């Protein structure tokens, strides 16, 4: 019944003992694909959210009994190209010479001081970022080192890049590791049953698992979220924030209709049914409409929340597989080559979920909870006064900005790669907490103690010399240029 590319997709996973969780999963994007619809999500497809709970809110905290059996995972499989890097993001300075691992640890170190002794932490890792993460955390958490291989790593699936033309795997004789890459961090289901590890945790006594990003510092365990899943009987939670203008990368919320007839007397009751649309799946025609934040304002943080042993059931009821929608990305077989084979690297993100569970649902919550690295201009701000670290190692806005991120428009040309970035801030980052917008253009370099206040645009229009701004200059309100 399966196609002859289908059938060599399976056989070269099998001969590279790839589990069978991860080849079921692979083989049924594999048909989809084969048939023709990419799972795109247009716009006529789908409806605006109106209503949902707020976080600040709610007030109830549940006891310690619930909050001992949650699990807390963070993602670490990707890498940070956009920004020029070609590691693990993670491994990033982010403040005060610390890393997003150091917070990261810390944070873990705090929780099992002060809230839960015995907490359970977890890291999915690929391929790509394994071996640096281990010899991070060996260096300076021994105590996270001695049980890495054991009890955290999680080591996400490889699975086959495939060929446009034929959908057969790739060849690449001068390096066949680029034959190979990871499905995207909707994985994470995957990996957590086919390595047995997701039966582990249920079998341990542990029913919720928190996950959130890797460059996230934000985010961390609220016992009012576990109480909220407790009493409304929720199974899969998503935290949304509401959007700004600087949230381009990621997906957003949105909604469809089902008609159900419920039994006889009683009549059929409309049903709401939550959906996420990443950037990847929306046809660039209807991408104008995917980019209105008063649409569609309610932006995935990526900060979820999943009752294991409901995860575990539907997905041995549904072959050992969860069925996300899957993203057909277009590429070559290696990047750095253009005239290399062209193929589709099938993806899924671990937000689609949000569609697999009857008892689903999503929470606005506050900035606080929702501090993203995707470019370099996010990385000035974070480094900045206006985050701060609180006591228990979190990365949140300085009370001063009032939840609103300072908006941060940097040169593309100059300053979306690391090494272009660390030249506008060689000799120091401006204090930006009281700082509304600052505009970076062209070729600028920022003086030591500066400080910007309201709206700042800096000017440079020659673009061969750097602009560079006098050490302790105070701009407020004000366009500079040469
Ligand atoms: O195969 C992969 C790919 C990514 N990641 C990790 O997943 C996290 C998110 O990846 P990133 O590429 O930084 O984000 P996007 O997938 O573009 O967007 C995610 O995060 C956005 C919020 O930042 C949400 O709006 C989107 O819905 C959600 O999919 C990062 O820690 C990555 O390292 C993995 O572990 N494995």
């Amino acid at each position: 019944s399966l196609s002859a590319a289908a059938q060599a997709c399976v056989k070269k996973m099998r001969d590279a003992k790839v589990n069978e969780a991860c080849i079921r999963t692979f083989i049924a994007q594999h048909v989809m694909v084969s048939k023709g619809e990419t799972y795109s999500i247009p716009d006529s497809a789908i409806m605006p959210v109106d209503s949902l709970d707020a976080l600040d809110s709610l007030t109830i905290e549940c006891d310690n009994a619930v909050l001992q059996s949650t699990v807390v995972l963070k993602l670490n499989g990707g890498l940070g190209t956009g920004m020029g890097l070609c590691d693990a993001k993670t491994l990033l300075e982010v403040k005060d010479g610390k890393t997003f691992l150091d917070f990261t640890a810390l944070q873990v170190q705090y929780l099992r001081q002060h809230c839960s002794e015995h907490l359970r932490f977890m890291l999915m890792d690929s391929f790509n970022t394994s071996a640096s993460t281990k010899s991070f955390l060996k260096a300076r958490y021994p105590w996270l080192y001695q049980v890495f291989d054991s009890e955290v790593e999680l080591m996400q699936n490889q699975v086959p890049k495939i060929l446009q033309d034929t959908l057969e795997p790739a060849a690449w004789a001068e390096n066949p590791a680029y034959e190979w890459a990871p499905p995207g961090h909707g994985d994470i289901y995957t990996a957590l049953y086919g390595s047995g590890k997701l039966q582990e945790l249920v079998e341990q006594g542990y029913r919720y698992m928190f996950v959130s990003n890797g460059d996230n510092l934000g985010a961390t365990i609220d016992k009012r979220v576990l109480a909220y899943m407790e009493k409304e009987k929720i199974d899969f939670l998503m935290e949304v924030c509401r959007r700004t203008e600087s949230d381009k990368k990621g997906g957003h919320l949105a909604r469809q209709t089902v008609y159900v007839k419920g039994k006889d007397g009683q009549p059929d009751a409309e049903k709401r049914v939550l959906l996420l649309r990443e950037s990847a799946q929306c046809p660039k025609a209807d991408m104008e409409s995917f980019q209105d934040i008063n649409k569609y304002s309610f932006f995935n943080t990526n900060n979820l929340w999943i009752r294991l042993p409901v995860l575990l059931e539907t997905m041995q009821e549904h072959g050992g597989t969860l069925p996300l929608p899957v993203i057909r990305n277009e590429k070559t077989v290696d990047s750095s080559n253009s005239a290399s084979p062209k193929v589709y690297q099938l993806e899924t993100a671990m937000g689609a979920a949000i569609a697999m569970f009857e008892s689903a649902s999503a929470i606005v919550v506050p900035r606080s909870r929702f501090a993203p690295v995707k470019t370099c201009a996010d990385l000035l701000a974070l480094r900045s006064d206006a985050y701060v670290v609180t006591d228990d190692f979190r990365l949140v806005l300085d009370d001063r900005c009032h939840g609103h991120p300072p908006v941060v428009d940097l040169d593309s040309a100059h300053y979306k790669m690391m090494n272009g970035f660390e030249k506008l801030v060689q000799h120091g980052v401006p204090s930006l907490v009281e700082c509304k917008r600052v505009t970076v253009k062209g070729l600028v370099q920022f003086g030591a103690g500066n400080v910007l206040t309201g709206t700042v645009t800096i000017e440079n229009t020659d673009s061969a010399s750097a602009f560079v701004i006098p050490d302790g200059a105070k701009l407020n309100d004000t366009t500079a240029s040469p």
